[PDB]
């Protein structure tokens, strides 16, 4: 009604008009005197109450807008009703038409709404439900009328409602989101891990450093025990998953073993170094090859993820064609059977992409494939419910259109899900098991051909031209996302020969194989076409990964020098690194707009934390090729440095932190250099990992980034915690006290002096906190 | 004064002054034409390009400060200094004159700044910083005084240059809050006091009370498992204390792991949680159970905090009288020995008054604290000094008259911090901890009497007579905060007949019962008197308590919203109201059965009942509360009725017998003030827009559920408590000789 929503308004524009005015005046007379120190102050106190004026102004403007939102969505809402409940076609087609402009009306309302919402994780919510309220209201339409013309077709009132109820949610979904307030931030460190698998393996590697032998970490904290217990849980319905290979179900297991015996002889260690004065070297090292098998374990659930992309995302409608096959030869039982066999394929989709799920700290791409899963989840019994119509009356024309209708529907909705889950995994990855899968299969299709096997053959080049086709979608989808040149050519030359000549060709042999065998007595096969068509899918699926990874040097510890090889990375690796030297660089600037208020004469903390900042950025240089390390035995002295001087700042905070009587203030100090210990050990393990090279065709090239990605992700986290003692060992400082015990120091070592007031350095630190 | 700035600050001042123009005259157009559309949006544009200017404006003019404010620190600085190497009283006096007007405009622009940084901890170093500086300053002067007096006293200097250097640390302090970056780890700066682990608790209270995330629980379980580990991690301090009875510290522990484990399992109720729109049968139960595991953990760091305060402010001054007394004795090394026992103590005292902080949502109240605690730390080792040097010149009538204003100045100074605590901390609360450890410690100085433990007697007795004194202390002043009426009197009368007549009468028991066991054992007195007269102690503290709590304790247009809710949303509601209005027809069928329709206990839960269904009525929504600031002040209503009745609860409590329905009626007096703190969230936590600002996601159908939930659990527990008190209540009047049940209401003094 806005009778007094918008009456508010209007008195909320004459205070911002009388403010406006008192404004300009002191504004004014500012500007005629402005050395004058009272006449500023009162232009400040104007616009401060200017300020408020506008802010209360443009709040009750977008309250009226979120409640005008909520009316033409209640419109809506009695709209989807009334159309599910019309009686006849006539007031059914009445209804859709009143309502299909208050949809669109409402989709404009809420699409704004979405933009003024903070909470990222509702502005992708509120386009869901704006874009499934979207979809269903014409399906709804089409649903309700085919009730009307076949009422005894339980079959579609079943489906009808199904749209409703997802529909009536969707509206609600809406007004939800709508209301969704007011300020967040999601943390960069720690977070955000949106695997929970993922979350709980990072956490770990956290508890690991600290000390459990306190009674601060074993009275008050869960045992290292239970929490591993809750990783090998995680890890074991991976391993017990239906869709997992035998080979990669031994490999977990293996892993899961393997970071359990490697806890044991840490915390057997931790009763050794019960007087923690000089940290031992023999627990320092039970430390590393703890934080390196739970490393092993993570990149085993990877390629355990990867294997379960590359045997359940192939030839994904083939159930779904048969019962539309059962469903059109009007086969009553027939659908039923097959439509359990399609509901237990999509719910291995749907467990296929939960798992991906659980092991990607992409918060992101996490959220879209829980959504897209959700929603293929809500589409499959509608397509069943589809199919069994169909199955009643295979000569109904309107059955024959709403088949149709789903199947369109269900392969689109495949895609999307296929489409995120590949979002969330890397590409090099993929590609990688796809060469290795397609390898195994095409050995079993010759292998059929010699045991002449006419199923095996069918079957086999059925997952051949599967895989091959996929990895041609992956491929050419993952282009889009770079700028088209030189790389971007030879990566789509290498998809095209193998879609349009290499997979042709293929097909034909297969075909001409089972023709020459499916007459009786066998006829006359040349095996020679055959082995070399199968011989060419794998070389033309290599060549098109040769492509993907081609290491090129110009643009238009064999081989060069390990920071040459790096500059000449592919544009697909390029384009990871950047990323993760960029979220480096992000938390490299926080530590000097800290640094920088500092005074150093006088203080070795804050020049370590100098020294660290300048090596830990060589390391980073390194693996964007720029850096000034030539070689691996450049890294690793430089893994050693931030080693030395990590442990030359471990020794300067404890003194600090045991001078320090609070042992609140002393209590957050501390484990900030139990953080700088893990990530330097993290970063000397990451230096120690050698970038391998491969190659078949000849030309060298890298496959994977995963060991420069881990030491870019360890220097960045090193940098965080460094940042964060320099910040902690001042506030410690300031309750430093006359030491009477030990170790004895009545005046502190490392002086904490501010840099004077300067005027450049201080219009550099406001824009760092601006952006 | 850096002109770069005032000169981008004029042409700022333009474009505030162009934009002004092009938003009077959209909003001219909208104010004649106000029922149009695009008029409206070209007015709001409007607004939107003229606060970018504005704050463009404001955020420059705030640079502009901040420099302005170094260099007024750069000038102070070079001026403590220069104050420290001065050579004669000549220029001396010079100096301090120079400086002390240095240090008021210093003092100024600090106490400005510190109002506009946002996260309080950075607000508070500042005022703590801000404080040192300026105490200091003065004694500064008085220090590198005497040194030019007495050039050969090297504890002079000593002490002298411990004040420059605390001077000049305060400086560096100022500066460094001055420049204090808005947001660390993600902006999880909290901005609104007082304590950090008050905060905490609070915050994760809201994540967990408005939180069914319909869609996905994507930032669910990382959050809130990083949330209750930085609860632990802070519960831990208070546990691990030295100053923490072993008793206490294993109730924390178990509190901790309960509240751990009541997660896991609200957790697994959201792990198997997919696709489903409310599912608000049986989940709500694991977030009833994850919500009073919080309030128990809270309350047992409440009376933790207490502990601190009952045990540590009792001898204050005891090892400062010793330790001077060693100076005047000239035995310097007998004072080093001593000065580390003061400063152990001077420690404690820090710690007890910090731990109080982490738990007080008095945001201003944690300040004074504080600061006073700061100045505390800043003054001990100045002590300490004047002590050291009376040690090596007992004759010094210098170091005399120094030791004595240090002595004063402490004393006084331990006062201010221990009545900022007692602020902090409950009254009701501190007498409840008071009288336990008094029973406590009577039953300890009776088997000292029996035991013939002449040491433990006057121990025992020694610790009884500061407690009960400090018992006084803080009732007394307590009183001074309300009106004379039947109330204060009868407290002062209480608290009078404790000081003059009980603890005399105590007092002369044990001297008699020490100086019969220092003579020839045994029964060289009357045990009878002596226990008589132990009891009377805590008879008397009893009463005081008794006394002191019978007392009277004295987002717009969101409804119009609430009205144009979903049709599925609305039918939710519906249902929860009805829900409601079961659990209230309960209570008027139980109320209308009262004798007495004038005392507080009925006429309290029909007053509740009122305004609980004023906010039920809010969310249907045609209640009497047009918006947030209506519904926020009906749940701070409820919440001063629902503590009106938990004092008359517990006056009461005593008079209901069989024990098993005192553990019933105070139990649902818990109900109560946890349900009171849970309606409390609900209308606080929508009010995050409206004013700055905020830290995590509130939605208002969501705030709204949990309301009616809320509501509908306290008209339950509101209930059972009016029932488990028809015989106690009639009892009670009976008692005393009452017509029927009230309590007196004194309102403020000045």
């Amino acid at each position: 009604e806005s009778q007094f929503l918008k009456e508010e308004l209007v008195a909320a524009v004459e205070d911002v008009r009388k403010q406006g005015d008192l404004m300009k005046a002191a504004a004014g007379e500012f500007a005629d005197d402005p050395c004058s120190s009272v006449k500023r102050g009162n232009m400040v106190r104007a616009a401060r109450a200017l300020l408020s004026a506008v802010t209360r102004l443009l709040i009750l403007a977008d309250m009226a807008d979120v409640y005008k939102l909520l009316v033409q969505l209640k419109v809506v809402e009695d709209g989807i009703l009334k159309l599910r409940n019309a009686g006849n076609e006539q007031d059914l087609g009445i209804q859709y038409k009143a309502l299909k402009p208050e949809v669109d009306k409402l989709n404009i309302m809420a699409a704004k709404r979405q933009q003024e919402l903070k909470d990222v994780g509702h502005r992708d919510q509120m386009a869901a439900a704006r874009g499934i309220l979207q979809k269903n209201v014409p399906i709804l339409y089409t649903a309700s009328q085919a009730c009307l013309q076949h009422p005894d077709v339980a079959a579609y009132k079943a489906n009808r409602d199904l749209i409703y109820k997802q529909l009536q949610q969707a509206v609600t979904g809406i007004s939800n989101a709508a209301q969704a307030t007011a300020s967040d931030d999601a943390s960069q460190h720690q977070g955000g891990g949106g695997g929970e698998l993922a979350y709980a393996l990072n956490n770990f590697d956290k508890q690991i450093i600290v000390d459990p032998l306190s009674f601060s970490e074993e009275r008050f904290r869960p045992s290292l025990e239970e929490r591993l217990e809750s990783i090998i849980s995680g890890a074991a319905l991976m391993a017990d998953s239906s869709c997992t290979r035998d080979d990669r179900r031994e490999r977990i297991v293996a892993e899961c073993n393997a970071v359990r015996q490697a806890l044991q002889d840490l915390l057997s260690e931790y009763m050794g170094n019960a007087g923690r004065k000089e940290r031992s070297d023999a627990l320092n090292s039970a430390i590393d090859k703890m934080t390196k098998k739970t490393r092993d374990l993570r990149r085993q659930l990877r390629k355990a993820v990867m294997d379960h992309v590359s045997d359940s995302f192939l030839e994904t409608n083939v159930p779904l064609l048969v019962l539309i096959e059962a469903a059109k030869n009007g086969n009553e039982k027939e659908v039923k059977e097959y439509a359990q066999v399609f509901r237990e394929h999509a719910n291995k989709l749907i467990e296929v992409a939960n798992l991906a799920c659980s092991i990607s700290n992409n918060e992101e791409g996490v959220k879209l494939v829980r959504m897209s899963a959700s929603q293929l989840e809500a589409l499959c019994p509608q397509v069943i419910n589809a199919a069994l119509a169909l199955a009643a009356k295979p000569q109904s024309k309107l059955a024959q259109e709403n088949m149709d209708l789903f199947k369109e529907q269900w392969e689109k909705q495949v895609r999307v899900l296929t489409d995120a889950v590949d979002d969330i995994t890397s590409i090099d990855d993929f590609l990688a098991v796809s060469e290795n899968h397609i390898l195994e299969d095409v050995n079993k299709c010759v292998i059929a051909l010699q045991e002449k096997d006419v199923d095996g053959l069918d079957r086999t080049a059925g997952a051949i031209r599967g895989r091959a086709a996929r990895v041609i979608h992956v491929v050419t989808s993952e282009m889009d996302n770079y700028e088209p040149g030189v790389y971007t050519e030879k990566v789509l030359e290498a998809t095209k020969l193998l879609s349009n000549t290499v997979m042709p060709r293929f097909t034909e042999q297969v075909e001409a194989a089972v023709e020459a065998l499916s007459s009786d007595p066998a006829q006359p096969m040349d095996e020679n076409e055959f082995i070399d068509a199968s011989r060419l899918v794998y070389d033309g699926i290599r060549d098109i990964r040769k492509a993907v990874l081609m290491i090129r040097t110009p643009e238009e510890i064999a081989g060069q020098s390990a920071r040459a090889i790096m500059a000449q990375l592919p544009q697909e690796q390029k384009a990871k690194i950047a990323e993760q030297v960029a979220s480096f660089q992000e938390e490299k600037s926080k530590l000097d707009a800290e640094v920088s208020k500092w005074d150093d004469s006088g203080n070795d903390i804050i020049v370590l934390a100098k020294q660290m900042c300048m090596i830990m950025m060589e390391m980073t240089d390194f693996t964007r090729g720029k850096g000034p390390l030539k070689n691996t035995s450049d890294v690793i002295s430089a893994a050693k440095k931030i080693a030395e001087a990590g442990s030359r700042m471990d020794k300067l905070g404890r003194t600090i932190a045991d001078h320090c009587p609070d042992s609140a203030c002393k209590q957050d100090l501390l484990a900030y250099l139990q953080r700088i210990a893990l990530y330097c050990h993290q970063l000397n393990i990451c230096s120690k990992v050698k970038a391998e090279v491969q190659n078949l065709g000849g030309e060298l090239v890298v496959s994977g980034v995963d060991s420069a990605m881990s030491l870019i992700q360890a220097a960045k986290n090193l940098m965080n915690a460094v940042v964060q003692t320099v910040k902690a060992s001042y506030v410690a400082s300031t309750k430093y006290q006359k030491s009477q015990g030990m170790a004895s120091l009545n005046l502190p070592a490392v002086s904490w002096k501010m840099k004077a007031p300067e005027k450049k350095p201080l219009v550099k630190r406001e824009k760092q906190d601006e952006t």
